[PDB]
């Protein structure tokens, strides 16, 4: 409750779960919520988001499907130009700077 921002406390818990690459059992649940902070609206959270989801894949890997049903939201709101904004599109670059393959033409 006395947390200025609250934010450190969420980035280092990715960094924990990213560790936690080397446990296959637990990549089911924790791909799934680096993805969600991959995805934050905060812009710092965002790039601590992503920069975890790297070191998690040194020590794992990630695939198609995973990357589809994840992203599946960023998909969505693809549709209309207005909907794409000053993070979003920064969601949309680092998603794919990782894991490129994943989007085509």
């Amino acid at each position: 409750k006395s947390l200025p921002s609250l934010v450190p406390l969420r980035i280092a818990a990715l960094n924990a779960l990213a560790a936690c690459n080397y446990l296959p059992q637990s990549r089911e649940k924790i791909i799934a919520a680096l993805f969600k902070a991959l995805n934050s609206t905060n812009s710092e959270l965002q790039e601590a988001g992503e920069a975890c989801m790297r070191k998690f894949l040194e020590g794992a890997t990630i695939e198609v499907d995973q990357i589809h049903t994840h992203m599946r939201p960023l998909l969505m709101m693809l549709g209309d130009y207005r909907s794409l904004t000053l993070n979003v599109v920064n969601r949309l670059t680092s998603v794919t700077r990782l894991f490129p393959n994943s989007f085509n033409d």
